[PDB]
């Protein structure tokens, strides 16, 4: 499986925060927003992922991440002219994909929670069909939005609607076969000009091959629009970690614990940071 995370878009709501600085660049507590949905595909067990970003942002993220190789996993970046919808990821990405199956991760999503990792992995190790995951949300109108029926089965999939038929939310996290590229090119824009990711659920759904795993209320689902909720994921964050001297989204950590890199290795990369508290971190994880 390969990874796309999707971190673009031109950041209206966060101005000014985001006149010099890509949004998924900005804090979510004590790292960059980015590490959040990155740390998600590495947990799922993808190793080969292409990051997506503005013309101006782009070079950026490949200034944070480099090429993945520190973290035992492959990087590449690819541009997005402009945010012509999340189905685009895939047309950008025809070519990082080619053969393959696809996981799509939004790169301003966060999720948290026991047991999450488990789902991340059947989700990535299915071979054919979609995975989408499902939330009870406060306003779902907000969002995509998944009804579904007594065994857990999808009734319909529809992109914000006014008078929602359900509380489930559909998520920034996707996981597809190889399908999902000649999906996305024979699809067209909706009223406001997008390619929609919900029409790529949509086509799915008429295949016969769209599974949910829905999201009970025990995990945390935010995402980092607008300057409210990025202090309140900022909050969330900050409380889990000062309680339990665990970190969220430490990318080393999970590169270690999952195998894609040694022992030696998170050594060397918590040396030169261990004049900071994030390589202090990796370094007493080193210790045992
Ligand atoms: O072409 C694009 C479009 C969006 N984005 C970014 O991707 C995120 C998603 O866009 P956004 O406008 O914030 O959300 P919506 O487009 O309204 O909704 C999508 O993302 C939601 C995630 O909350 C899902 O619930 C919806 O079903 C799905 O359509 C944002 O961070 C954008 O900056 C890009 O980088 N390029
Ligand atoms: C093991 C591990 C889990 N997680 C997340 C995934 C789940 O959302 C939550 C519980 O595993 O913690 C990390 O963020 N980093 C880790 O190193």
């Amino acid at each position: 499986m390969k990874g796309i995370i999707l971190s673009g878009g031109s950041g209206t709501r966060l101005y000014p925060l985001t006149k010099v600085v890509s949004k998924q660049l900005l804090p979510v507590y004590d790292k960059p927003m980015v590490y959040y949905p990155l740390s998600v595909l590495m947990l799922a067990g993808i190793k080969d992922i292409l990051i997506i970003s503005t013309p101006e942002d782009t070079p950026r993220f490949e200034q944070l991440l480099g090429g993945g190789s520190e973290l035992g996993i492959s990087l590449s970046y690819a541009v997005q002219s402009s945010p012509d919808g999340l189905a685009q990821a895939f047309i950008i990405g025809e070519e990082f994909i080619g053969d393959d199956n696809v996981a799509l991760v939004l790169g301003d999503n966060i999720f948290y929670g026991h047991g999450f990792t488990e789902l991340l992995q059947r989700a990535a190790n299915r071979k054919s069909g979609a995975t989408i995951f499902g939330y009870n949300v406060k306003d779902p109108q907000r969002f995509g939005v998944v009804e579904f029926d007594e065994k857990g089965k999808v009734i319909s999939i529809e992109e914000k609607p006014e008078e929602p038929k359900s509380s489930y939310a559909v998520t920034g996290l996707y996981f597809y076969d190889n399908r999902v590229v000649d999906i996305a090119k024979n699809i067209t824009p909706s009223a406001r000009g997008e390619l929609e990711i919900t029409d790529v659920n949509k086509a799915y759904l008429e295949l016969g091959e769209l599974h949910v795993e829905l999201l009970g209320r025990g995990f945390a689902w935010l995402d980092t629009g607008t300057h409210e909720s990025l202090l309140q994921a900022s909050q969330f964050i900050e409380t889990i970690e000062k309680r339990q001297s665990l970190k969220v989204a430490c990318l080393e950590e999970i590169a270690y614990r999952m195998g894609y890199i040694s022992r030696e290795q998170l050594i060397k990369l918590a040396e030169p940071l261990m004049k900071n508290e994030y390589g202090q971190y990796l370094m007493n994880l080193a210790h045992r």
